[PDB]
């Protein structure tokens, strides 16, 4: 009794003496104190001493066991001297980042600490010998593990450290804020919420990120691991895992014992609940004990849940670090690794060495701790369990782990369910595309039900394939809903079973619900953990065999010495490409002087790319020396170009000379480039950018060469995929005797011949052996081989669309089945909470069966009421998906065509890939979990406020601070992980670079600018992942905060109205509370997934609302059938307008055409011909006058019943893939034999007889398959296949030879000639022979009459006609 108030003294005096020391740290402002031996070694003697009384504190919970109690403030001063020493252990911390060299009040408690024990010390030494034995033995030897520690805190307590040598201020923007932060403002991360309002505010952008601090950068951890796997490689067993294990492994023992202390911290909990509850059972106990007890399960759950959220501050950043120093030590390899290796690899599976490997190794991150945690509490947390409910935990272990294989066949169930839905899916995307891309041939032949059924039939297919992979989510909402009540169930049930004196009350049955609760969570993420260190220990043998290659460095050239007047000297050397193959080039004897230009010249493939390549390096020299001294420029055959500005290539990292750029520009004719190109210059070239011509693209490398200015020109035929005067041209000013590169060394390999007698100097090469080496003259007389040579937010609008594509009905019978589960759920709480309330004395208790019964029976309708709304929810999930993809295409294939004109079929597309994906298979599930957990933190605020009425007080302010904090945080990480997004691919794009042309860059010496240039690329990715690894720590914060307010208040007001209550409702109330913030984490990720997955339903909405021009079929309207021969189509004042709001395309056009007259359309380009097919197709709606067809007024009709009596050619020839007969007759109302008589007159009949297929030949994507005059047969078989009374010929003479013009004229000719033929054409021979002809000008009229009518009329075709 008089050693505990003494241990309080200390206790005391951080507690006062830290509000009043703290603000004077206030008054350094730059101290950073390094972090010697004599402060990581001081602030460790901090974490064990609090593991002493750990150690210490469960010993008195063990007194709740075997009935012996300690004194009431006996387990209170282990609680007390075991939280000032993890403030003793962050005072260190936190001083060693101010300029606190002594201590101060550091020094004095750990005095106060020694002396304060010293009493205790000389109470127990004088009775430990002298009395006799042991007595007592775990306090006795737990009191010097807190003196020795206590001691040697003293003792290097009073010692003092290096001078602090602060550094500059060094940063002018904005920078990391935490350092530089308070000592509240940075446990409880409060520095973040600045950007947070902000970013409520504002659209983050990348100006607005932090700059990271030094430490973090992206060339500072690269640099470190480097040096290990160096020191690990002069090991002469190059392994690379202990070279980052002893990189990061010491950051990674920083956050072993954060998660140590808060596994530790985890347990207290239920047992401080044990205590609670048997004093509300003792109703002469005084209430402070309640409110002490209540008072403590809050301060201690807000250090459990404040250590957790700084262990994963500290893991997750370190996991940041693992994916960014071996993004670098990667790419530091790809520069160096010999042209053999990637020769047997691909310039895309090196760029998956970090794109997909290297970037699981951030996953693997937090997952490395539970190698050891989730072992030490299980082992733990059964340990707990078991001193309550005995050995019938043994059921509700071995359940709670049966449940992972049953629940791991249901995730490789579903992917059984999930790429059949993929090759289907992939299918329907493919037929999609197919359509959009021909649309305007398909809106006009009046395919459009075919084809709209055909997609209809093959997604029928994908929505009955997800009728059976959403009813495997019926299986993971049981799991996570029903779980819970069914381990409890099958331990009571064992439990009262293995023994007839199994007396079930109030503290068994609570404290091990709680029990239960912690064990869950780290028992059903080891799945996840085998998963990881499975599939990322496969990436790090890829790793590490790649970082074990071959690097050829081996100073192949001599880049110092060389006899005066030689610019290249090999000699006698010998190059292959690699050791295992024979060699290339033997015996080289090359005397290449200074500023001569040297041809090198041979039979095709005799060793000229050789001869370059082993110049540069890229050759393994099996033998000989080559001295190579200056800058050389390499110009390689297949150019390769950075994915930058056509400035920077042309530059590459050279100072921007304009007066010299222009003259380069020049010189490589360039200045005619700049002009047709889109930017002009500055335009991106490559994948981002636009694909240049190849003789472009080799005078941009030609022009980066010449611009470098290096000593030595090495070229290979730059020249080859360039025209020939433009070759000249190049030649003459660059590269020949007069252009610039006229005083340094040039070297020249080619193919071709023109070049070689304006050549200063000539080499000829022989099956690798050099031949002759002189002039063009002296080889050439001599008869040699030379001779023989020559951003917002989603509105309630949004969810009630989605809500009405479901069914209201619906989802009226999900929204009112979650409630009878959420009542069933507190049904079976309840009954539990009045069956631990026996009668306390009397004989007939022997209702267990009954008081069992009503619970498993009560638990199971929570589950028949889970499962029965799981499959509603994914049936409506369907439907909603069923009925928004088919508003969607009924919508966009009515559209008009102007809409397709505008928007490119490539963000059509898109709207059918990955807006109704989110749509059709990731909304269902996160409705799914977003009212499991919203149902779960109902039923639990619930259960409490109906024991402890009062309650509802505080539940008021801790949802406004609750939906407070969520507003907040979603609007912020919604908008850092977009802006990761955006950076994560540069890195990527870059890393394809750098692989492919690492012989340019290694060419240019270039190595080292590169590497800066991935540091600053991986670096602005960084800038953005270390938010939204601390916006969800600013979030954790203020959820572990209302989760354990919570916590505090279902205690305190159990324990103000302890009369009432009793040891049941309240064991409910409060151990089925501390579980109230894992239902908050679920309930704020979904909250925000769902706000972001569900813009895409709007968008979805959006564009299932755009105006069409819909009447396909009037049947009101009918025109009269058994269309005649009369042909009397007549415009009456016409006009019509591409775009709505444009000028008049066709002016007051006014016509009349008489049945199976020819009638001819001709004009200029662009004056409105084509648009003219499309008007008497109504395409482009009739705005001004009318057009009538056979005296019929044609804007009366249905569309498909105007279309589907009018033929023509139209101009793209379109086949949709598959079947021949499915491209001539969709409908499928022609007999077989018709279909080859017509593939007669269409004379492409000898193909398809032939072809074995026949009428199933196959189709590939849009006619590549067939050559043009085949499609063009195809669309005149379609034509004859119809055979109206009207044909509107489109100009089908344009990019055809004449045979097949031929044959189509010949076939219209006579085929027709008892149908109303109107043509357009550019080429007037093809309408010479018919009857009259229109000429269109400007938009009207002006000449229409016969061919030898309008010659002798001297007019416009007259001139046209002169022209061809």
């Amino acid at each position: 009794f008089q050693n505990s108030l003494l241990a309080w003294v200390p206790c005391i005096y951080l507690w006062v003496a830290l509000p009043c020391y703290l603000l004077y740290l206030r008054h350094h402002c730059r101290g950073y104190i390094i972090l010697s031996h004599l402060s990581k070694l001081k602030m460790v003697l901090g974490v064990l001493l609090w593991c002493v009384s750990w150690a210490d504190l469960f010993y008195s919970f063990h007194g709740l066991v075997h009935g012996r109690a300690p004194a009431p403030v006996f387990f209170v001063t282990p609680l007390v001297v075991g939280v000032t020493m993890l403030l003793a252990t962050l005072l260190i911390q936190y001083e060693r980042l101010q300029g606190v060299q002594s201590s101060g009040v550091l020094i004095i408690f750990w005095f106060l600490c020694v002396v304060c024990a010293i009493v205790p010390f000389r109470s127990k030494i004088l009775l430990a010998k002298a009395e006799g034995e042991i007595s007592d033995p775990f306090r006795f030897t737990t009191f010097y593990i807190h003196f020795a520690l206590v001691l040697s805190a003293l003792i290097l307590a009073c010692f003092r450290e290096k001078p602090p040598f602060f550094s500059a201020k060094n940063v002018d923007p904005n920078p990391y804020p935490e350092t530089s932060a308070g000592f509240l403002s940075r446990l409880f991360f409060w520095w973040f919420t600045k950007m947070a309002i902000y970013g409520y505010r504002h659209p983050l952008e990348e100006k607005d990120l932090w700059s990271l601090k030094e430490e973090d950068r992206s060339q500072m951890v690269v640099q470190q691991l480097l040096e290990a796997w160096r020191k690990q490689e002069k090991q002469t067993k190059p392994s690379f895992l202990k070279a980052l294990l002893a990189t990061f492994g010491s950051s990674f023992l920083i956050s072993a014992c954060f998660k140590l202390i808060q596994d530790l911290l985890s347990f207290i909990n239920p047992q401080l609940l044990s205590i609670l509850i048997r004093f509300i059972s003792n109703p002469m106990a005084p209430s402070w004990w309640g409110f002490l007890v209540a008072g403590l399960m809050f301060l201690c759950s807000m250090m459990q849940s404040l250590i957790l959220q700084h262990y994963y501050h500290y893991i997750f950043v370190t996991g940041v670090k693992f994916r960014t120093g071996i993004m670098g030590v990667i790419y530091r390899k790809a520069l160096v690794i010999t042209n053999s290796v990637k020769r047997a690899s691909t310039v895309g599976e090196i760029v998956n060495l970090m794109s997909v490997d290297a970037q699981r190794f951030m996953d693997l991150a937090p997952f490395l701790n539970l190698l050891w945690s989730a072992p030490l509490q299980i082992i733990l947390a059964i340990y707990f369990l078991w001193q309550n409910l005995g050995p019938s935990v043994l059921a509700g272990v071995a359940f709670m782990v049966l449940l992972i294989p049953l629940n791991g066949a249901v995730a490789v169930k579903m992917r059984a369910f999930q790429v059949k839905q993929m090759k289907l899916k992939d299918s329907r995307i493919k037929l999609m595309s197919e359509i959009l891309n021909g649309i305007k041939v398909l809106k006009l032949y009046a395919w459009e039900p075919s084809f709209l059924k055909q997609v209809e039939g093959i997604r029928q297919g994908e929505l009955q394939l997800l009728r059976t992979a959403a009813y495997l989510h019926t299986t993971t909402t049981f799991t996570w809903m029903c779980s819970p009540f069914l381990v409890t169930l099958i331990t009571l049930w064992v439990y009262v079973y293995v023994d007839p004196n199994n007396v079930l009350d109030a503290e068994k049955a609570f404290v091990s619900v709680s029990l239960f609760n912690i064990l869950r969570l780290p028992l059903n993420m080891l799945p996840q953990l085998i998963s990881n260190l499975t599939q990322a220990s496969v990436s790090l043998k890829r790793i590490q065999q790649f970082l074990s290659q071959e690097e050829l460095d081996p100073q192949s050239v001599e880049r110092k010495t060389i006899s005066p007047g030689y610019a290249i000297t090999i000699h006698s050397g010998t190059f292959t490409w690699a050791q295992d193959l024979p060699p290339t080039l033997h015996s080289l004897d090359i005397q290449v002087p200074k500023g001569a230009l040297v041809a090198v010249v041979g039979p095709v493939g005799c060793g000229k790319s050789s001869l370059v390549s082993a110049l540069l390096g890229e050759m393994e020299k099996l033998e000989g020396k080559v001295h190579m001294k200056g800058s050389v420029a390499y110009v390689p055959q297949q150019a390769w170009i950075q994915n930058c500005t056509l400035q920077e290539n042309v530059l590459f990292g050279k100072a921007l000379n304009p007066k010299r750029y222009q003259q380069t520009l020049e010189a490589c004719a360039l200045l005619a480039d700049l002009e047709m190109l889109p930017g002009g210059d500055q335009t991106e070239i490559g994948e981002k950018g636009i694909n240049l011509s190849g003789g472009q693209r080799q005078r941009v490398s030609l022009a980066r060469a010449v611009y470098s200015d290096a000593d030595i020109f090495l070229l290979d035929d730059p020249l080859s995929a360039v025209d020939s005067h433009v070759a000249k041209h190049i030649f003459d000013h660059v590269i020949g005797p007069e252009g610039v590169l006229a005083g340094k060394t040039r070297v020249l390999v080619t193919h071709g011949i023109s070049f070689l007698p304006q050549t200063d100097f000539i080499i000829v090469l022989a099956d690798g052996q050099v031949s002759e080496m002189g002039p063009y003259p002296a080889l050439l007389q001599r008869n040699g081989s030379f001779a023989n040579f020559l951003i917002g937010t989603v509105e309630l609008s949004v969810f009630w669309d989605y809500a009405k594509a479901v069914g209201l009905c619906t989802t009226l019978a999900i929204c009112l089945l979650y409630v009878g589960q959420s009542a069933a759920a507190i049904g079976a709480n309840v009954w539990l909470s009045a069956w631990t309330n026996d009668a306390m004395a009397d004989s007939r208790q022997n209702n267990t069966s009954l008081r069992l019964g009503v619970y498993a029976a009560l638990g199971i309708l929570q589950g028949f009421l889970v499962m029965l709304a799981a499959m509603a929810m994914a049936a409506g999930g369907i439907q909603a998906a069923r009925v928004l993809h088919q508003a969607l295409l009924h919508n966009k294939i009515r559209s008009p065509q102007s809409f397709f004109d505008t928007t490119p079929s490539g963000r059509i597309l898109n709207c059918f890939s990955k807006d109704i994906y989110v749509v059709d298979e990731v909304l269902a599930p996160v409705i799914l979990m977003l009212l499991n957990s919203f149902f779960n933190a109902i039923s639990t605020l619930v259960v409490i406020m109906a024991s402890t009425p009062l309650f509802t007080v505080v539940i008021l302010p801790l949802a406004v601070l609750y939906t407070l904090v969520q507003r907040f945080y979603a609007a912020t990480s919604r908008q850092l992980k977009r802006l990761e997004s955006v950076s994560r691919s540069p890195i990527y794009s870059h890393f394809s670079e750098t692989v492919t042309g690492a012989s340019v860059i290694r060419a240019y010496n270039r190595s080292r600018d590169f590497e800066i240039i991935s540091d600053t690329k991986v670096d602005a990715n960084q800038r953005s992942c270390y938010p939204y690894i601390i916006s969800n720590r600013w979030l954790s914060i203020g959820v572990e905060f209302v989760g354990n307010c919570v916590v505090l208040f279902a205690a305190l007001f159990a324990v103000i109205g302890r009369s009432s209550l009793n040891p049941g409702l309240v064991g409910l109330s409060v151990s089925y509370s501390l579980q109230v913030t894992f239902a908050l984490n679920w309930m704020i990720r979904m909250m925000s997934d769902l706000e972001s997955n569900i813009v895409a339903v709007e968008r979805v909405k959006e564009y299932s609302k755009t105006e069409t021009e819909a009447p396909w079929v009037v049947e009101g309207s009918r025109p009269p059938e058994g269309w005649p021969p009369r042909g009397e189509v007549e415009f009456r004042n016409y006009s019509v307008r591409y775009r709505p709001g444009l000028d008049l395309v066709l002016r007051d056009l006014s016509l009349h055409v008489h049945g199976g007259e020819k009638v001819g359309i001709v004009g200029r380009t662009g004056a409105g011909k084509s648009s003219m097919t499309l008007c008497l197709f109504r395409i482009l709606e009739a705005a001004k006058g009318e057009i009538r067809i056979d005296g019929l007024n044609v804007a009366d009709i249905g569309l498909h019943d105007l279309r589907s009596q009018l033929t023509i050619i139209p101009q793209d020839p379109i086949l949709f893939s598959g079947t021949l007969r499915m491209n001539l007759d969709p409908f499928g109302s022609y007999s077989e034999e018709d279909i080859w008589w017509a593939l007669e007159l269409s004379h492409l009949h000898t193909f398809v007889s032939s072809q074995p297929a026949g009428l199933d030949f196959q189709c590939s994507e849009g006619g590549e398959n067939l050559s043009v005059g085949q499609r063009q047969l195809v669309c005149l078989a379609r034509a004859l296949l119809r055979k109206s009374r009207i044909l509107v010929l489109d100009e089908a003479t344009a990019a055809i030879d004449l045979e097949t013009d031929n044959l189509i004229q010949a076939t219209i000719r006579t085929q027709f000639d008892t149908c109303t033929v109107l043509t357009i054409a550019h080429r007037l021979n093809t309408i010479m022979d018919y009857t009259r002809v229109l000429v269109l000008d400007k938009g009207v009229v002006a000449e229409f009459d016969s061919p030898a009518n309008l010659i002798a009329a001297r007019g416009i075709f007259y001139g046209m006609a002169r022209d061809a």
